[PDB]
DNA sequence: TATCTGCAACGTTGCAGA
DNA sequence: TATCTGCAACGTTGCAGA
C-alpha cells in the first residue's frame, strides 16, 4: 500500500523515470507532466524510500550528532537536540545520535561515520585548539559544524558562545558591585574556550582596574564533591576573594554549597557571576548574577550551518557567535 | 574503494553468495573458506551496506526515540539517551530521534515511523491512561516500549518508577519529621501515574494517621513562574502545612523559592521529600530529603526491553518497575 | 554427502536513447 | 527539437540448482 515511484507511474500511466525526473527539478520534463506528478505525489503522501535513494545515490539524508557521554550536570544537552530537530523538521534529514564514552575515544565515532559513510554531515562539540577530528573531516571532505572554535588555521562552520565577551562583561558587574579581588573558575587547558575566557578576564581585570585573586588548583570539570570542599576553606583562610566568575553553572552550584557550609551570605560577603545553559539559578539564590547561554539557539544555528554546508556554501559565511544576554532574574 | 561483498569475492575469488554466507556463519560454506573469508573480511575490514541490507530485507536497524519537546526543566533527558545508547553500542542499531512540539501533535511522529517504515523499534514517554499511540503501535504490530504505564487494558513492554511505592514512603518520613499537615504535588490528571501517586499517597496518610493539606490549586505542569507566588502566598497564610511532597524536582525548586521569599526555613519548619532524576538537589538544598530516579538506568532497560520485543520476546517479560532509593 | 553458485529483486536514479 | 522512456546498477539476501 505504501506509494512508490512505480505506484505513481502506474496511476499517471507515465514512465517511472518520468516520475523520478518529474519530482526533482528538471528542464527535461514538460510543465504539465511535472505539475501532474508533483500534485499526485502530494495527494498520496509519497515519501521516497530512503534505503532506495541511499543505495543508488550517496545521499544518506542523515545528520549525525556526536556526544561525549561525560557532560556538565547542568549542561541541558537535550536542549541542543531540540534546536536541531526543530530545524531539521522542514527537511528530509534524520538525526542520529552517536556517542563516545571518553576523550580517549573521541575520534572513533568520526572514523566510523566516514568509513561507513552513514552521514551527510556531522555535529561535534568539545573543540580543542588543535583538534584532530576537525582536520580529519576537512581533509576527508566531510561536511561538519562545531560547537566551539579552532585555532589550527582551518575555516569551518561553527557556532560558539562569546565567552571572551562574557568574562569581560562578567567582572564589570563585579566592579559595579564594588568587589576588588576576583577569581575565575577557568575551563580545562585542552579545550579552546579556556583561552577565550582568560582573555576576557585578563582585559577585564585590566580595564576595570580591579585586582585578580588567582586560583590554580581547580577547573570546571574537577569533581563537584571536591569543588564543595575546596569552596568551603576559601573563606576559612585569611585571604578570601571579593568576586567570583564561573564559566560553568554546574561547577557553580558546588561552589556555593561549600560557602554556606562555610556559612557566608552571597550579595553581602561575596557576589558571584555565572553562565547558565537554562535559566534556573536565581530560584535558589537570586543574588547570583546570571548570564544565559541559549543552547537550543546553539542547537538551531548548528543545524542551519551544517545544512548550508551540505549544500556547499563556503565556511566563512557559516560562522556565528552568540553574545551574552543578562538573565531576567539577575540584579 | 570501500570493500563490498563483491570486492571480497573478487579477491578470494569466491561467489558473492559464498562471501555473504560465510560471514553469517552458515552450514553451506566449508570451514576453510569461512576462515579465509572472515580473515580477509576483518583485515580490510568489511562493513555491510546498511542501505543494501535495508532495501533487500525489511530490517532498518534503527531505533526511534520520540521525545516530548516540552519536558520538565530538570528531566535530565540527556541521561536517558546515554542509557539507551550504551545498550545499543554492542548492537547494530542506531538511535534516531523524532520530536513533536504540540500536544495534539502527540501522534504525528508515530505514524511517520509506521508510514515510512523507518524504524525497527520505537520509544515514547509521557504516557496517558488511554493513549492513542500505545494501541496504534500495538495493532500495527510495531515493537515499542514506554517510559510509564498505561491503563487501556493492553499489555506492552515498559519501564516505570514505582511512584506508588515512593508516595507511600514519602509520608513515612514526614511522620519521622513530625509534620502534621501534608501537601501533595501531582501531575496533570492528563497523565496516568497521577493516580499512582495519589493512591500511594492517600493510602500512606491513612496508615501514618497524619492529615493531608488539600492544595488542589496547582500541579507540576503549572509554570514555575506561577507556582512561585503560590509558594509565597501559602506560607504567608493563617495555616501552613507542616510537610510537603513533590513529584518533580523541577517543581520543588520553584516552590521553595516562594518559601524563602516568604521566609520559612526548610529543615526546621517544613520538611520536604522530592523525586530526583539525577542527584542535584542537596548541592542546592542540603536538608531536602531526596530520592533518586536513575534515568539512564531507565534508559538502558527501556533499550534492553525494546530489543527483546523486536526479536519477538513476549510483552509481559519486558515489564519492569524500579524501587526508589533515598540517595547519598 | 560437502560445498559452492547464478538469478532475481527491494526502490531509486544515471545514461543512452525513443 | 522537445519531451518522454527502458535499461542498468547501487549492495544485499532468499531461492533453486548442482
Amino acid at each position: 500500500e505504501r506509494p512508490t515511484l512505480k505506484t505513481i507511474a502506474y496511476m499517471t500511466g507515465l514512465g517511472i523515470t518520468t516520475v523520478s525526473r518529474a519530482l526533482k527539478d528538471a528542464p527535461d520534463i514538460g510543465a504539465e507532466t511535472k505539475e501532474r506528478v508533483r500534485l499526485i505525489a502530494q495527494q498520496i503522501g509519497y515519501q521516497p524510500n530512503r534505503a532506495g535513494v541511499r543505495l543508488r545515490t550517496g545521499k544518506t539524508n542523515v545528520i549525525a550528532l556526536v556526544l561525549s557521554v561525560d557532560e556538565e550536570l547542568m549542561g541541558f544537552t537535550s536542549q541542543m537536540v531540540f534546536g536541531i530537530t526543530e530545524v531539521l523538521a522542514t527537511t528530509q534529514y534524520h538525526l542520529v545520535v552517536t556517542p563516545h564514552t571518553h576523550a580517549k575515544d573521541s575520534m572513533v565515532p568520526i572514523r566510523y561515520i566516514l568509513e561507513t559513510g552513514s552521514a551527510d554531515g556531522v555535529i561535534i562539540s568539545k573543540i580543542e585548539p588543535n583538534d584532530p577530528r576537525v582536520r580529519f573531516m576537512t581533509e576527508r571532505k566531510m561536511p561538519f559544524v562545531t560547537h566551539g572554535r579552532s585555532d589550527m588555521g582551518i575555516e569551518h562552520a561553527y557556532h560558539d558562545f562569546d565567552n571572551e565577551a562574557y568574562a569581560y562583561e562578567a567582572v564589570e558587574r563585579l566592579a559595579q558591585c564594588g568587589r576588588k579581588r576576583i577569581a575565575i573558575i577557568v575551563p580545562p587547558s585542552r579545550f579552546a574556550f579556556h583561552d577565550h575566557a582568560r582573555k576576557g578576564f585578563t582585559r577585564g581585570i585590566r580595564d576595570f582596574g580591579v585586582s585578580e585573586f588567582p586560583l590554580d588548583a581547580i577547573t570546571i570539570e574537577t569533581p563537584l564533591d571536591k569543588i564543595r570542599d575546596f569552596g568551603k576553606r576559601l573563606m576559612q583562610s585569611d585571604d578570601r576573594p571579593d568576586g567570583i566568575v564561573s564559566i560553568s553553572g554546574s561547577s557553580t552550584i558546588a561552589l556555593v554549597a561549600g560557602f554556606e557550609a562555610a556559612g557566608v551570605r552571597i550579595g553581602k560577603d561575596i557576589d558571584i557571576v555565572s553562565k547558565q545553559s537554562a535559566e534556573f539559578l536565581n530560584w535558589i539564590q537570586p543574588q547570583i548574577h546570571t548570564v544565559n547561554e541559549d543552547i537550543k539557539l546553539a542547537g538551531r544555528e548548528l543545524a542551519k550551518a551544517l545544512l548550508a554546508r551540505i549544500n556547499g556554501a563556503p565556511p566563512e559565511t557559516l560562522q556565528s557567535v552568540s553574545r551574552p544576554v543578562w538573565s531576567s532574574m539577575a540584579p
